[PDB]
């Protein structure tokens, strides 16, 4: 039996990795992800210059998941590039970097710097089009003209296969419009579905006060809240973008949710809130739990069921 | 303490009503809602002609809520108008009707018929701009140009105060754009936030099959999934549309969630999934639970705390 995944030129030991933003900001974070049983890892969504992010408190664990407004705290693109070029052990697993410049001009500068490192080391780009916690910056993925500009300019500047992290969509017309843009860019080889459900609000009834400080308490939702939305997006793009891969992100706490993502079409499965809760030991648990499910169903590889969700 | 709400010159006994679509399609449904302890009730979102709706199965209760793709099954506008004009006991409580024409033309034809009944009986209109389960019909509320057209034509045709049922937004810019449209229409006196989180997907791991038949398993989510989104939408429009009321809908299972909606800015509080689960006896429970919280906090009226959520 095998959890192996063959995509983007690499053999991943298993389909699991961190969600961008969780256990991937510092060198120590990235070391712990590399030493984990995860099939891969992705660096914190970075900007050209360092950021310290939003004021505290900016993260609140919930019974059904999490709410956060981190604000893209990151050590700056030069740090992650240096990690990718010099520090990361590629013999253990492949590396993704998430880039989340706050303008197309910023993104172009950043991805240009990555080109030589991709060529030398094989580092993979995930362009973030869904940063919901940066004050005054709308989510790029909800504006299809802006999205087109970003994809055009990054395609020109980077010129190598890359992927995108998308915000969740909730309307069939939006799935259609998003896919129409994505399908115009052959260098976009994977779509990660989904980023946090943006701009939720949690209030503590006892003190009648919001639970996070930034943006009047408005923050991105993760965890159990997002699983159905995540599965829908994965499946919608799996079907609409047949010449691209889809990665699943949202609501994964166990092998069961991982199984559902893969059934829906996911090549790789990203873990955010649950990883934040449990630490990198979760990857060992997820591998065991997914294998358990496969044993019970008589599957020997992921290829036996990936994208084979049945409809009525 | 007092649970009363006083709006459009009507006294409501308490802020609770059904969410459109739940316990409100047939005469019997509406009877049970009228005989309940609810402060009000709303008719099923109707169309000019009757509809039988989407194929089965089209509803599935979930641990954390519900997924559905009902497809606007309704007895047609004439049925609901006749109910409003002849059958409903207004001495018990005020009545809302939800109207959900599939085109602006259809919507206009329907609201023209309501005019004399509103004048005679006080029946209140909620115009539905978020029907996520009609195959081939995008949610109007996610197209601000289309939304503007609907509000213009309905404002002109109806010429009386009315409300709108909005889809959930997940981006600050969308809150801004939605409010900009709504604020151009003075006859829009209330905004109901929110309809289902559209186009989620639930898969059964045992048979690897989606749980509802329509639209390859894609359906609207309600229940515990939607509470943070609902509260965010309520509060965003509470602040952005001071000339209007906001009604809360989403994730209400208890007096505690009701309290949070009102704290966020809600005038009326609608109950969907929980009512579907428990039946109209829920309204007796909700009144008691809200009364308990207000007593504990020393709030004599809802007006003492409506929209008074604290930020950091
Ligand atoms: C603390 C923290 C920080 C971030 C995030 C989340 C959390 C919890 N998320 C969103 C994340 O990648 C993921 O899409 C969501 O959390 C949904 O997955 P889960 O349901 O949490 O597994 C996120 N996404 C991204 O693309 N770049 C980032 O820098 C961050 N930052
Ligand atoms: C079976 C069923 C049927 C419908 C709905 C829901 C459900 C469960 N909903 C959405 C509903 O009004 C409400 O906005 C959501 O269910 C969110 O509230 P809850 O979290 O379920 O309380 C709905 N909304 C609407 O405006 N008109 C309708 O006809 C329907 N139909
Ligand atoms: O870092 S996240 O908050 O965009
Ligand atoms: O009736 S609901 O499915 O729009």
């Amino acid at each position: 039996m095998s959890l192996k995944v063959n995509i983007l030129g690499h053999e991943f030991s298993n389909p699991f990795m961190n969600a961008a933003g969780v256990l991937c900001t510092t060198e120590e974070d990235l070391r712990r992800m590399t030493e984990s049983e995860s099939g891969s890892l992705i660096g914190k969504s970075c900007t050209l210059a360092p950021r310290t992010g939003n004021p505290e408190p900016r993260y609140f664990g919930l019974p059904l998941g999490s709410i956060n407004s981190m604000g893209l705290p990151n050590l700056g693109v030069d740090f992650y590039l240096s990690y990718a070029a010099q520090t990361h052990d590629y013999s253990r697993k492949p590396l993704f970097l998430s880039m989340s410049g706050l303008s197309v001009e910023e993104s172009v500068e950043m991805v240009k710097k990555l080109v030589p490192i991709t060529k030398e080391k094989g580092t993979i780009l995930e362009l973030n089009l869904s940063a919901p916690n940066v004050p005054g910056k709308p989510q790029v993925g909800y504006d299809f003209d802006t999205t087109r500009t970003y994809l055009q300019k990054v395609s020109e500047a980077y010129g190598l296969p890359f992927g995108v992290k998308m915000p969740p969509y909730f309307d069939i017309a939006h799935f259609d419009m998003a896919a129409a843009v994505l399908n115009d860019f052959p260098l976009v080889k994977f779509i990660t579905c989904v980023n946090s459900i943006g701009n939720g609000l949690v209030i503590d009834p006892a003190n009648e006060t919001v639970v996070i400080k930034p943006k009047q308490g408005f923050g991105g939702l993760g965890g159990k809240y997002v699983l159905p939305t995540a599965l829908a997006n994965v499946n919608a793009f799996f079907r609409r973008c047949p010449d691209k891969l889809v990665f699943g992100c949202g609501g994964v706490y166990s092998g069961e949710e991982a199984f559902l993502h893969i059934l829906a079409g996911a090549s790789m499965v990203q873990v955010g809130t649950a990883l934040h809760d449990e630490g990198p030991i979760i990857f060992a648990r997820l591998n065991k739990e997914l294998q358990e499910i496969m044993t019970n169903k008589g599957y020997k590889t992921l290829d036996e069921f990936r994208g084979r969700v049945k409809t009525m």
